[PDB]
């Protein structure tokens, strides 16, 4: 097996704990943790390209896309690797996250450590909000909180 | 070439960006950036092995080790991989950053990404302090500041 975590971090306090981990290379990684401090409902969730936070979330570039495909939803074909949909923030502004994806991946070209996780002002779209910008970012705003995804034990 | 950077952050003053570029596979990598709000004089500085700072820098575990060696310096052959050594930081308080190593890489089973870069609060004694710890840890005492060291563009 293969872990990796992520703590983020930014003003609210938006604060999270996510934990990934992979039984094998050639499967799905489990996605968990918590993040609170969020305003109730959803919340955009995506791997950003760069593990570069020296200016904060603005530095981490765009979706991680080693495929060059468009943008879309988790559950979608046509989707970005770093494409993790949205997270859902209850009424005391947690969001308690449990995923599996089969597509990002703690090995090989779809790996994600040492890039970015970020959670967003807005939901994502997943490439389904009429407009260009849909299936490039999926218009979830603002980035609330990020940090970089390291290798754990 | 392959980029790597890392925010150092931590509970007290010191702050820092380092910067990693290895411009051929299997190459030396360059270590370049700025420390400040240290005292004045040699600091540890390590790459430890977990990328996890859920607990600030406690969690980053020991020393990255991949080749299970003991603990020197970065111009020993009897070395971590994580052994940088230390920097030094004038009576400004700032440690400029300068370092080129042949045993990191940002690649492969010797690679830093998705690891903790950790500052110290003494002088790591490089394996030559006179006790058993000086060749485990270097007898650097407190974690000043960490990051995860993530990929950059
Ligand atoms: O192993 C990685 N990439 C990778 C990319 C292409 C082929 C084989 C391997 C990796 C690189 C940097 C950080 C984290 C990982 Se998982
Ligand atoms: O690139 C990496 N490994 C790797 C391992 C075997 C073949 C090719 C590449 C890596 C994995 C995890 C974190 C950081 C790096 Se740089
Ligand atoms: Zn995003
Ligand atoms: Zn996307
Ligand atoms: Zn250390
Ligand atoms: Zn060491």
């Amino acid at each position: 097996a293969t872990k990796a975590v992520c703590v983020l971090k930014g003003d609210g306090p938006v604060q999270g704990i996510i934990n990934f981990e992979q039984k094998e290379s050639n499967g799905p990684v489990k996605v968990w943790g918590s993040i609170k401090g969020l305003t109730e409902g959803l919340h955009g969730f995506h791997v950003h390209e760069f593990g570069d936070n020296t200016a904060g979330c603005t530095s981490a570039g765009p979706h991680f896309n080693p495929l060059s495909r468009k943008h879309g939803g988790p559950k979608d074909e046509e989707r970005h690797v770093g494409d993790l949909g949205n997270v859902t923030a209850d009424k005391d502004g947690v969001a308690d996250v449990s995923i599996e994806d089969s597509v990002i991946s703690l090995s090989g070209d779809h790996c994600i450590i040492g890039r970015t996780l970020v959670v967003h002002e807005k939901a994502d779209d997943l490439g389904k909000g009429g407009n260009e910008e849909s299936t490039k970012t999926g218009n979830a705003g603002s980035r609330l909180a990020c940090g970089v995804i390291g290798i754990a034990q």
